[PDB]
């Protein structure tokens, strides 16, 4: 997936996808190097 942003992390709006495939319009605890 990927994290489509403006901000970094946890910081006004931050678009994502996840592949079922979900998108969200979510900002929060990416931390560093995420995984699924």
């Amino acid at each position: 997936g990927w994290i489509f942003g403006t901000t970094l992390d946890s910081k006004t709006q931050s678009l994502l996808i996840v592949n079922n495939v979900v998108i969200k319009v979510c900002e929060f605890q990416f931390c560093n190097d995420p995984f699924l």
